[PDB]
């Protein structure tokens, strides 16, 4: 087996290219990504213990996401040739 | 086999390839994403031990997303070749 | 097995190329991100010990997440050639 | 099995090239991120010990995350060539 | 096996490449980060001993992030070459 990605390319190209090749929890022989962003990710009740509020518990639950938050990000992940990129607010 | 991806590309080419070849909770041999980018995900009540609330349990559950936000994402996960790129806001 | 990633590029070019051949919670034998960024990420309530809240308990869980934030970032994980990068606010 | 990454590469170009080749809580024989950036990062409640509030107990949970906050970054994880750039605020 | 990571490279360039080549809690034959950089990273309550809150215990849990704090980073993690890099505010 070949794999013939990129040859001969000329003039002026902005290229992304990844490439692989293979031939209570348990995860094996994985991968979850090669090129991997992420902004403001939340996660709140998952994978508690085993017997989890094991005798006569009681809770209140409560959780605010209130605020003023600005997010300015320009080219993120992309590849640029011959360009102008600003960001003027 | 042969893989044949992108050869002979002259000129002012923008391109995006990705090329991968294969010949309680359990996963073997996956994979997720090669590319992966997320904006605010959330997830809550998922995958909780064994037997979860065991005996005689009670709870409140309240979850509050009132906020102000402002996502100013451009040209992501995307090339550009002879452009011109802004946010004027 | 061969691989042919990238030969003969000429002139002007920006590339962002990955390669990576491969042939109660518990990991194995695995890879999450070659290249990771991440902004802003919050996790709560996860992966408590075993027997959470054992005998006759109450909680309040109160989380604020309110603010003024400001994220300035440009050209994050994205290379240029002949180019004019600024953030003029 | 040979890698061919990168060869005759002429002129003006800025690259971003990764390669890696490979043929309670417990993890064995992985690697996270090769190129790794992480931006104001918080987990609060997550792998206490065995038998978290073993008898009789109650908390009261308060966190503020209320500041002002700037982040000014540019060209973070991103190379350049031939280029001008700047932060003018 | 051969890595050929980069050869016959002529003029004006800036390049990042990184290789590695591999064929309670407890890690074992790990890497976290070749390059990495963090700014502003807090965790609060993670990973207490053995039976925490052992017999009749109550606590108050306050944290506060309110203060102006300025960031200004360029060129970090970026190499360059016939640039003009400057920070004028």
């Amino acid at each position: 087996l070949m794999v013939k990605v990129l040859d001969a390319v000329r003039g002026s190209s902005a290229i992304n290219v990844a490439v692989h090749v293979f031939r209570l929890t348990t995860e094996e022989e994985f991968v979850e990504g090669i090129y991997k962003v992420e902004i403001d990710t939340k996660s709140y009740w998952k994978a508690l213990g085993i017997s989890p509020f094991h005798e006569h518990a009681e809770v209140v639950f409560t959780a605010n996401d209130s605020g003023p938050r600005r997010y300015t990000i320009a080219a993120l992940l992309s590849p640029y040739s011959y360009s102008t990129t600003a960001v003027v607010t």
